């Protein structure tokens, strides 16, 4: 079939530097439909600009700052970030991408814009789990998605 996950990030991450290393997650609401689709496994693949791979960065204006950003949400265990697939099953519900900011930084205040991407990996015919190898491919065919979030340092 043809699916995509679904980008949502709930207004500006309220980012608290207590201590510099306090560190918080930005949410990125990802959601497949069509549990069709979903049944294959709906791997879940996304990234950014990060520094690393590509994850996630804080941009505003001319500040754009490259962060570590490893998913949780229902991550399996903790194999995240980039190339960071969960198993979606054809009743799972959306699967969530956190970020994490460079906590070893302390930004300055500011509401900064977070791209990302985060596209489910399809086989269709199977329902069991997709081909990671797809990824090799990711732009040609696959439904590629793409937004834009926020994170307010504090």
């Amino acid at each position: 079939n043809s699916c995509s996950l679904s980008i949502s990030s709930p207004d500006p991450v309220t980012y608290t530097i207590p201590t510099d290393k306090g560190d918080k997650y930005i949410n990125f609401k990802l959601d497949v439909p069509d549990p069709r689709c979903k049944a294959l496994g709906g791997t879940v693949y996304f990234w950014g600009a990060d520094t690393r791979d590509g994850k996630l960065v804080m941009k505003k204006g001319q500040d754009k700052y490259t962060l570590m950003t490893t998913y949780g949400g229902a991550v399996q265990q903790q194999l995240g970030g980039g190339y960071g697939y969960y198993h979606v099953s054809q009743k799972t519900p959306p699967q969530t991408i956190s970020g994490v900011v460079s906590k070893n930084v302390g930004y300055k205040p500011g509401q900064y814009t977070v791209e990302l991407t985060g596209f489910f990996s399809l086989n269709d015919n199977k329902q069991a789990n997709p081909t990671p190898s797809s990824l090799t491919s990711k732009a040609a065919g696959k439904n590629i998605v793409s937004s834009t979030g926020t994170i307010t340092i504090s």
